[PDB]
């Protein structure tokens, strides 16, 4: 199958797996304004506003493709309007649907770039918020909502003029250290299988109806290759965070590039690099 056409501009939408500074900017604005419950995100033990110790995967992807990046993703973002952090809603809707809305409002009349790649990577916070705040919805129904929400984002961007998309699957929530510690490995498996079975069917139907260029990145296949043969990728430690934060911050491991996880939820820069390189692989430079 032929490589897809080159990419010169990316518009990225999603959560802390893509965020390159928005949760930092937004939370300082929320702190300055006095919004109740606001905290400085991501925190002290993170690199330059990323929720990791280096560039996120979409930033690597942009580098790999020779593209410029406008990264609208916000740490904590859910697939609908709002954030894992409920207190942000008093200031901005920073979920995927919020990000789409702000991107389209910020065009200032001008058209959508029909050549820009619209990059969508979200859903983990749907599961985390459900599990952390005792959500009552069955997981299959939550998965349904996540899927609807993502499809609706692509439909809305398409309606406004976007033509090119890369949508990332659920990551393997089942091996995230926070999920292991919460004894929630089976819930994560069931959730991520339901999103990843359904989403690509919905996206294929939309891609055909609206004549889109839509690529699907299966992040679970990707992390299964990394975790089955880690020495091949220079990785040694697959389960412990390099930078513990929970219950409290402790000293970082000395060899973070041999680690899969930076904190209890987020991958290291080395995993982000590998993912961004893999994501670039269906596109011509
Ligand atoms: C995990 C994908 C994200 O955006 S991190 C946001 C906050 N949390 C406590 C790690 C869920």
């Amino acid at each position: 199958s032929p490589l897809l056409a080159p990419v010169r501009q990316i518009h990225a939408f999603g959560d802390s797996y893509s965020d390159n500074g928005e949760s930092q900017r937004l939370t300082r604005e929320m702190l300055a304004k006095g919004i109740a419950g606001a905290q400085a995100l991501p925190g002290e033990v993170y690199w330059q506003g990323r929720w990791s110790n280096g560039p996120t995967a979409v930033e690597v992807l942009a580098r790999q493709l020779g593209a410029q990046l406008a990264d609208h993703a916000v740490g904590g973002a859910k697939s609908g309007a709002d954030n894992y952090y409920g207190w942000m809603s008093a200031y901005r809707h920073t979920g995927l649907a919020g990000q789409v809305d702000a991107y389209l409002a910020t065009l200032d009349g001008k058209p959508v770039d029909g050549q820009a790649l619209h990059f969508i990577f979200v859903s983990a916070n749907d599961f985390f918020e459900h599990e952390d705040f005792a959500g009552e919805q069955p997981l299959e129904q939550l998965a349904g909502s996540s899927v609807a929400n993502i499809r609706a984002a692509v439909q809305r961007l398409g309606e406004a003029g976007a033509r090119r998309f890369l949508v990332v699957s659920s990551t393997d929530l089942s091996v995230v250290p926070a999920v292991v510690a919460g004894n929630r490995v089976e819930r994560a498996q069931r959730y991520l299988q339901a999103v990843n079975a359904s989403l690509p069917i919905q996206l294929a139907a939309l891609r055909k109806t609206r004549g889109l260029e839509l690529s699907w990145f299966d992040h679970l296949t990707f992390s299964r290759h990394l975790r089955r043969n880690p020495a091949r990728y220079g990785l040694v430690e697959l389960d412990a965070p390099c930078q513990p934060t929970q219950p409290s911050v402790r000293p970082a491991c000395a060899n973070p590039d041999q680690y899969y996880f930076w904190d209890e939820w987020h991958p290291t820069r080395r995993v982000h690099q590998l993912a961004g390189e893999a994501m670039a692989a269906r596109y011509a430079r």
